[PDB]
């Protein structure tokens, strides 16, 4: 023998099913899971304090946007806000369920730096994931998350052996525990965009990167069927003075995963990882113009569905419906995207 | 840096083109690249004794079928055949070209176990394969094909690591070295059906093998665009006494190819592994009837497609007409099992 | 670039210089760090409750066992020992610094089943791991234990892949976090007696396993002249009626560990793994017989210098001077077997 | 079970047997296994065409030294010397029989670009490896050399993931096909000089590629008391303006080596790797007072054995009492580096 015991099929099912329901058509995820201190800097960028009301006023305005079940399959919920009630007393993820949004969890610990490289970095949270998962599951969560970060740096040899082994092995890992307590796990490998290296150094990266993960996840006897992948898109480094065209990221990008990504994978739901809002619209709508796809190519975009949702706010109350409207006007365009019919706002070897 | 220096885009541009070509829709490879040893088994079969006359009338009874071209995109070669003539003068080549089938040649030197294994084999083969393969690309050859066998034995702990781990790092350096070259490679890992285990045994097994595989792959910076795979259906094993049926056999050979496979590889081109011609027919003809899938399954045939071929030569030079017709009957059966439109002849996660 | 940044050489001398007094010659480690589970389990055996003032109690009569630090180079301590008092109010760690017993912590959070093995087990505790070093080494420890476990059935594939490999993961990046913390790793990669298997079977995966480990300790950057090993002895399974003769395992053990271990690590410390305390003692002895050696082979004993003391014990307070000679015998009697001078008490490829 | 089937105890005490003899304290081995090509250029150095008899001529000049076998173990033969007669009829076989001289033969077929390196090479041999292994016993060899090559360019990622899998694979499956046919494997993972690379880079990457190469080892069952390593010492690029101090040489090597290599290995044969013949003798001498080492530290010189040889020799037949001295005195000048006692000639972490 030596292989793997088989899954419990009732528990297959379910995450399954919840994959194909959060990559449905037309829609993606909102990731609204930034810790105390991530959240900080974006509120830092409107000058609001942060508060632990100022945050659940936020959350709520989020959540609360009429609608907004549309075009949003899941948020992802940092754990604070999962157990938090809005300011009028209603449970964010009652919130959710009325919209029929899926809660999902943030379930890493953070970064730690690898001893002894030059500052690459470990996702930390193993340590009692599986029975935090068991509660989050009973708090309504049906999907986690957790980050892992990659540098190019050629001169550097970054990303290193040693940060693509500890990456997979951490995802891998923490992709089991989750499906063990039915929760579908999002794999983030994000290989950050710091530097001025080109797209084509981009596409080399991120594929070794992904055959390394998903090797991994096999390793580890993870179901891909009840799984989601959260990678990088693949572009210019965030130094370089041209921003590629939304066809070569576009190209690039499908080429990247379609090299590397099995296809009983049912969808890739990508960061928006420091690209405009409207960037992260094009650069998904022009990879559905190429479809059909094997999987979902979808979205799961923090800042890039919250940047002006949070400048229309300013911290002020009375910018509710307004910052809500924002945020509808930019969920629908990446619902357009996921289906290739965004029209636009305010082969290589 | 330290990664793989780009491919020619010349060279990716051909591989790929004629990798599509192979894994046309409609249509599959023709595996006549049996050595002298093998043929001479087929041969023994129908009493015929193994002359280089009576393999140049064979060959030549194969390619020179009327209308075959409809349903047979190639055609695997032994070398001795790449550079024959036909009884009548007429090169093996030519009656291929005339049909439109591309040629490909068979580029490995047969097995050889692995020191202190219960009899587990390693591919031989890559010594001059580069100078072979650029003759083979003059002669005609425009595909290449390499064999690895791996058995499954659960008491015996078969496939051990050091098979699977050799397996793959075979595989991955001729298919770099083809490409180099020119030439399409077709990489078969062939799970043997000896013994008597599960299909589901059978289905862990191959996901295993394929993963290896396409993380070597990968490693060796082997272009997928323009390769093809060659693998064992997933089915129970021959010392089982109940062939599983044909809508389980297409379920998990297509959840294995699914779980493990880029879809960035054009083709999946199925050996038949011992499989009776109908059976072979019906069972491919089942996985396309689940459809449409990321990448082509098709078949790349060697005793499903000859074996009633054989049966009506019978060594008899008159009976070449009839022998053809029947090559026809099961080539057309199995271009139409292609497109899941073979009407028959004579989840579980 | 992209290899391994250069360790501080101050950091690296402590660790290297440590290391090596750990593994002094004639010396060996205490392993006193039972959790609040085990050591209920080592009380049940005596009929003592398990409460603070007993463990605290028995500590005590352990660390002030007076000339001790003769035979005992360093004692393995318990988060609760390690910040304890003995019943008269001096520190644990006074006790052991009076005696010049080196203090050492067990960092591991224990064990967690991998998802989908049979009931194969991780080792947890990275996280935090880092702050806790920094902690303990301001408590006066100066190295630390993690204890990963690995099981031995030929019909059930243990241990598989992913034990393996999970082992070494998580003890490499331990290791390395210790290390950057001024702390000596011991690596206890503890193959598990439990079985009716060969001690030829033992051999064979103690080198698979120790293979695995030093390989993932080098990717990971781990200074082998500063930490230590604390493997299991390759012995018979405990299951089997007859235990392997001293010279029998004195000769798989040698070979095993001269097949696997880079002579730059500088000690090999034997946990007891069940084996009496007489046989424990011969064992080593008769290893050391077999000298010299490329590393030092010495002792990390828990059982093997405790089982009889707890006897004499009895949770009998008048019993602290009996208990406390029967320790020193015992101590003793493996100090001579370090240096192959115990003369015992009450080439195959 | 999936472990590796017991290796015949009669051929592996040969085997160790004769590993130990080349590895005799005092002796080291005569590298004179140059190919047709290699040969050509040393040739090339002192004006002498590269005839046959010339080859024949200096061959015997070389084996026929009278009392060569009191500081040479071994010689490594290239094919065709291996079946040669000396000018006056004797087989070369025999001239090193005569002074006890154990013969070893070369069995790679030399370097192959690996596709999409930046020419960085593979060793090819492995098909009918084992054939030729059978033949050469039966001829007299009772060890085999294979080289592999690696190179170091930090701008250029060398040597890449790629390289270092290839060598220790083929090393691997080299080792383990030689001593299935009772020949010692020489194991040769050559880091070339080239470049102007620091000492400290030149010692990483000799412990990552001795890591890879001794866990491979291991996967493919190599019998380590049956082989022996034929490294680079660690030195500095051959571009760098100053050559390393022989302590520093010294110091590097032996704890590159103790990082990495198992004891179980009886010896380690360093290649001179274009170091003058008076710094390959002081570098081993100065790692032999540095002693007792864990394996023995001795010679497999090429170059740094025959270059006075050759240009004493001249090509001049009157001149072969000379070179056959001058051979002797390098030959002395090595044997006593051996056991750290040759006077000259005309910690860090």
């Amino acid at each position: 023998s030596g292989y793997g015991l088989p899954i419990s099929q009732e528990v297959a099912k379910e995450l399954a099913e919840n994959a194909r329901k959060i990559a449905a058509p037309g829609k993606g995820i909102l990731a609204a899971d930034e810790s105390t201190g991530t959240i900080k800097k974006r509120f830092d960028s409107i000058g609001v304090e942060n508060t632990e009301a100022n945050r659940a006023f936020y959350r709520d305005l989020l959540f609360s946007t009429k609608g907004l079940g549309q075009y949003i399959s899941g948020a992802i919920l940092f754990e604070e806000t999962l157990y938090q009630k809005s300011p009028s007393g209603v449970p964010m993820v009652d919130l959710l369920k009325a919209e029929g949004i899926i809660p999902g969890i943030k379930v890493d610990k953070g970064l730690e730096t690898l001893p002894l490289t030059d500052d690459e970095k470990a996702t930390m949270g193993l340590d009692g994931l599986s029975e935090r998962c068991k509660k989050y599951y009973e708090a309504g969560a049906r999907f986690a998350k957790w980050r892992a970060v990659l540098s190019i740096d050629p001169a550097k040899g970054k990303p290193t052996n040693l940060s693509i082994t500890e990456v997979a092995h951490g995802l891998a890992r923490y992709a089991a525990i989750c499906q063990a307590n039915r929760l579908v796990p999002i794999v983030e490998p994000e290989i950050l965009t710091d530097g001025s290296h080109d797209i084509t150094v981009c596409a080399e990266v991120t594929e070794r990167v992904l055959a390394a993960v998903f090797k991994a996840l096999n390793d580890h006897h993870v179901l891909l069927e009840g799984a989601l992948l959260k990678p990088n898109m693949v572009t210019h480094g965030s130094d370089c003075p041209k921003p590629a065209s939304h066809e070569e990221i576009a190209f690039y990008t499908v080429r990247s995963l379609k090299r590397t990504v099995p296809p009983a994978l049912p969808g890739v739901m990508f960061l928006s990882g420091g690209q405009s809002e409207e960037d992260a619209s094009l650069n998904l709508n022009e990879m559905n113009k190429m479809g059909p796809h094997p999987f979902q190519l979808s979205f799961s975009y923090g800042r890039a569905l919250q940047a002006s949702c949070l400048k229309a706010w300013k911290g002020v109350p009375e910018n509710k419906a307004k910052a809500q409207q924002v945020l509808m006007e930019r969920a629908r365009a990446n619902g357009e995207a996921q289906l290739g019919k965004y029209g636009g706002g305010a082969y290589v070897y």
